[PDB]
């Protein structure tokens, strides 16, 4: 009995080691990893895995190198294709905590130049390559070589100064990372590094950048429809 990962994922989300994987589209999966907070519920973070022909692309590490190695184990087991590159979406632990595991696997890594400046300071590792964004927010194509369907956009400061977002061309998906929370959220999570002045405008800019994305994927909520964007901006208004 040898079903494909897609065939297997019709049963629903799959637990794998300490992670959870969910198929969002035929070649797109959400990875979820958890930060144990002793005496409290574990903090979930989501990223993406994209199968782009004969290669795999990753958006965001897990919280730790070990959890990120578990992501790579899942990819080997279920997809059985090489991972070419990863894009990581700001210098917080949930997004860049596992860079060493990616680097050791021979994966080329990319982040906002600003993320690369902020990370070492915080005990993390910079990505190997720096993305530069035009004033309009779109990544300068020369700094994002061979990204396949990934379309990278800097929406402005919000959840952090360096937060970036990623659309997946040929799908209904755009990844807001930690900038966006779902349409029922009671808070924006930890705002300790947030730009409270600009957050709402940056959430709006993300929505305007990916107007055809009907599935919004987020770090700290399950996927939602576009109402998540204005809900997030409403929650962020006049912080
Ligand atoms: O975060
Ligand atoms: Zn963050
Ligand atoms: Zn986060």
């Amino acid at each position: 009995i040898r079903p494909t990962i897609g065939q297997q994922m019709e049963t629903g989300d799959q637990r794998f080691g300490d992670l959870v994987f969910r198929q969002l589209a035929p070649n797109v999966w959400q990875h979820t990893s958890y930060l144990d907070m002793p005496g409290f519920g574990a903090v979930a973070s989501n990223g993406l895995i994209v199968r782009d022909g004969g290669r795999v692309l990753v958006v965001d590490t897990a919280w730790t190198d070990d959890q990120t190695a578990q992501i790579l184990n899942w990819i080997k087991q279920e997809i059985n294709l090489p991972v070419a590159l990863a894009v990581v979406t700001h210098a917080h632990q949930d997004k860049m905590g596992g860079m060493d595991a990616l680097h050791a696997a021979g994966i080329a890594t990319y982040a906002n130049a600003l993320s690369n400046q902020l990370a070492p300071q915080e005990g993390m590792v910079a990505a190997q390559h720096s993305l530069t964004f035009a004033a309009n927010g779109w990544v300068e194509p020369a700094t994002a070589p061979n990204f396949g369907p990934l379309k990278v956009f800097y929406p402005g400061p919000g959840h952090t100064s360096d937060n970036i977002t990623v659309g997946i061309d040929g799908t209904d998906i755009a990844f807001g990372g930690c900038l966006i929370k779902d349409s029922k959220a009671k808070s924006l999570g930890n705002l300790g590094d947030a730009d409270t002045e600009h957050y709402a405008a940056s959430a709006r800019a993300f929505g305007a950048a990916f107007p055809k994305a009907s599935m919004i994927v987020m770090s700290h909520s399950a996927p939602d429809s576009r109402a998540a964007i204005t809900h997030t901006a409403r929650m962020a208004d006049k912080l």
